[PDB]
């Protein structure tokens, strides 16, 4: 499992999620 920070710009907010594959 590789994990990384998914940083989404929603509502101009940068939300970084730690997801794994």
């Amino acid at each position: 499992a590789f994990c990384w920070n998914v940083c989404v710009y929603r509502n101009a907010v940068r939300v970084c999620h730690r997801r794994c594959n």
